[PDB]
């Protein structure tokens, strides 16, 4: 959790213009956050990334919890390990407002954030996931109640966000 850099944003939420695998390679903090899918299939966006720097070990894993416990719902996480990016890895599902799934879910996804005092997080449904990235943010702001370090990886996308939250 020595996390370097950040822009406070409100009382628990922080701000980094970072890549997520970067950040957490360098920190290694308790909680990793994945923006997942039901399966877990870690394919593209964030999850690609995160599963890409463990060298598919996060994918085998995630394969077996899928065998043994079935899908997550959408605005649910599991806890799995974070293998060399951190001590766990939260795979938390926000709504693929894309296809249909509904916006309301964004918070319950975010509520999961509260089952730890520190995180290391992207932004859930924005990306592929297709929510507006700053309605994401608005949720994140208030939603969770515990310290969350949020990584933007695209520099126009984070001045945005800092110029319409500050
Ligand atoms: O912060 C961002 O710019 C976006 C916002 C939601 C998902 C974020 C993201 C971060 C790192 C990624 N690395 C490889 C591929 N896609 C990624 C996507």
């Amino acid at each position: 959790n020595s996390f370097s850099g950040y822009l406070k944003l409100t009382d628990n939420v922080y701000i980094k213009n970072a890549d997520i695998v970067e950040e957490a390679k360098k920190v290694k903090p308790t909680v990793v956050v994945n923006a997942a899918n039901v399966y877990l299939k870690h394919g593209g966006g964030v999850a690609g990334a995160l599963n890409k720097a463990t060298n598919n070990a996060m994918q085998v894993e995630s394969d077996d919890y899928i065998a043994t416990n079935g899908p997550l719902k959408v605005g649910g996480s599991c806890v799995l390990s974070g293998h060399n990016l951190a001590k766990h890895c939260l795979h938390v599902v926000g709504p693929n407002v894309n296809k249909g799934e509904d916006i309301q879910l964004l918070k319950s996804a975010y509520e999961n954030f509260n089952q730890h005092e520190v995180l290391l997080a992207p932004l859930l449904s924005a990306g592929i996931f297709g929510a507006d990235p700053i309605h994401s943010l608005r949720v994140c702001v208030d939603t969770v109640r515990t310290n969350v370090y949020l990584a933007v990886f695209d520099k126009n996308l984070y001045d945005k966000l800092v110029s319409s939250f500050l």
